[PDB]
């Protein structure tokens, strides 16, 4: 089935994955160089032996067609995906005055009460970001995150370049360019950044009428991660494919370090005894030519009819 | 043998390859997403089933560890991979008088005696550069080139990143870090680069001892370019393994638009029946440690006993 390259991952890591503990306490399993094709002819490669939210990666892919960086869309949404990035710098500012939450995350899942501080603290940070504009501002805005990476990198020249932008019109007036490539990793801005891109870079391909993408993931986690990765990618392909009036092709994951969490080996493990559904579809809006002025109500995905969802600790 | 998934790969272009013709006048065939993979525990990646000039890879190879982007030292090698786009923007110089010389490269092959005569301004043009110090500088040095964004990446703040020797620290001080990443792709050069960098990207790992490497090529040349392209990496890889103390591991080459020129096709196959040798050994140095001030004899390349070259005509 569609999924099978995945679960074939999955099922990898488990077996030839030599362990390597890393920068959290919790230890992995990992593996160096893997890449996995999806036909999108085949239908939308979102995971059927589980049940992904598709709506956050909607939510999430039309912030980055926005150019944007403000976490108050995504609120505004019910999507707290990247919430904590946010936080995190709003209880370190000598403006904040309540606990120390210092590290959160992990004490979030080891002491009871705490964490309940934790989700009310969350709860006055993200209402004063959709309410008070100066507060969304000042704490919402991430900055340094795909949104501007991909629609407005800073030349040395103090300017800003829309990379997508710009590979869209290539696509459109050069298509088997070889060069059709966008990066959201810039060796000036790594060195401090909290969270670097692990997405990396991707290229675009065009032939015989369809497009194909191939993304670069130097960092993978395979049990929470990956299945959001895929989506954002096969569905950021079908985009680019409907304004470039294109057909759309493969998707090509490519990854550096693909890695499996130890606390999450009996949730994968019980995945792996499911079997896959037919894939679902992508329905586009037939009108709406210019992606970027792309909203939710745009996507569709039909005969999506997953397992339920399976429960797992998020690593810290 | 070892440099199998090299063969596999021609094999596979030619049968699974759908025609693509592209910028210059000669089409291909082209596939992409591929990946390869090399044990370099059982060999140095250097073709025997044709023989590649070990020389020219290391000569390059010491040029890009130095920083250098002027052609001098190439040249003071005997290497002349770079001339041309040195010797290009000679030719347009409002101070070079002799003939026309537009996209000589095509005319060097349809038109005897244009031949001799570029050969012969191009000797004057590497002749001067050895020599006159001031031209050398002027016309010698192409100013963004893998040397300068390895190890001297421009910021906005109007200073210089040593990409590569950072990381090389990062793998001591922290060698299971997903991040181990150098980049050559800079969005602020690429829309006005000659030749944007076809080595886009590539990245470190670490594990059990042994050091691997992968590297995001959005282009490739089969015949011509991939088999430098793998020992230039899998030297690379070898020398920061030196460095770090750390045994070798694998090299993983990931393709973007990996393809064949059309006029190499009965070479290609003529190569295809041929049968590999076992590979050979690399000797580095054991005494020098500090693989940037290494030298040419540093590098040792030992039962190399490949087949006779194949002579191919250049694409353009
Ligand atoms: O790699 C990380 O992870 C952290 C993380 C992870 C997921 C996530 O969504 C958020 Cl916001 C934060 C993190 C968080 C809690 C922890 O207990 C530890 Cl150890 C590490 C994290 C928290 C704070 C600063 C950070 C700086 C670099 C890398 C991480 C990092
Ligand atoms: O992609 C290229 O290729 C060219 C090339 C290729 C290999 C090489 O070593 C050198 Cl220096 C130059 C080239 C050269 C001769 C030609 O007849 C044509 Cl069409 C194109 C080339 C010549 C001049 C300017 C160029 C600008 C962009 C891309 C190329 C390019």
């Amino acid at each position: 089935m569609l999924e099978q390259p995945y679960l074939d991952l999955a099922k990898k890591v488990l077996d030839e994955g030599h362990f390597k503990p890393d920068r959290t306490h919790t230890g992995t399993y990992s593996i160096f160089g893997h890449q996995m094709r999806f036909d999108l002819s085949k239908g939308f490669p979102l995971l059927t032996t589980k049940k992904v939210p598709f709506g956050l990666i909607k939510s999430e892919l039309l912030w980055f067609l926005h150019g944007d960086t403000n976490i108050r869309f995504l609120l505004q949404h019910r999507n707290h995906i990247w919430d904590e990035w946010a936080f995190e710098k709003w209880v370190k500012s000598d403006e904040y005055h309540g606990p120390d939450m210092t590290d959160f995350g992990h004490r979030s899942q080891k002491d009871p009460e705490f964490a309940a501080v934790y989700h009310e603290e969350m709860a006055k940070f993200d209402d004063r970001v959709l309410h008070d504009d100066a507060f969304a501002a000042k704490y919402g805005d991430l900055g340094l995150v795909y949104g501007s990476q991909w629609r407005a990198w800073h030349t040395s020249k103090g300017d800003t370049i829309d990379q997508l932008g710009d590979v869209i019109e290539q696509i459109k007036t050069h298509p088997y360019s070889r060069r059709l490539i966008v990066s959201a990793w810039n060796p000036e801005d790594v060195p401090t950044m909290a969270l670097p891109p692990c997405h990396t870079l991707y290229q675009f391909y065009v032939n015989d009428g369809k497009l194909s993408l191939q993304l670069y993931q130097r960092s993978a986690d395979i049990f929470l991660g990956v299945p959001f990765n895929i989506a954002s990618y096969a569905l950021l392909t079908h985009l680019v494919a409907h304004e470039c009036g294109l057909e759309v092709g493969e998707f090509i994951h490519t990854f550096g370090d693909a890695h499996l969490y130890v606390n999450h080996l009996d949730q994968i493990k019980e995945q792996l005894s499911r079997t896959p559904r037919p894939a679902p579809t992508l329905q586009l809006n037939p009108d709406k030519h210019d992606i970027f002025d792309f909203d939710m109500k745009d996507i569709k995905l039909l005969n999506y009819d997953p397992y339920p969802a399976i429960k797992a600790p998020v690593a810290v």
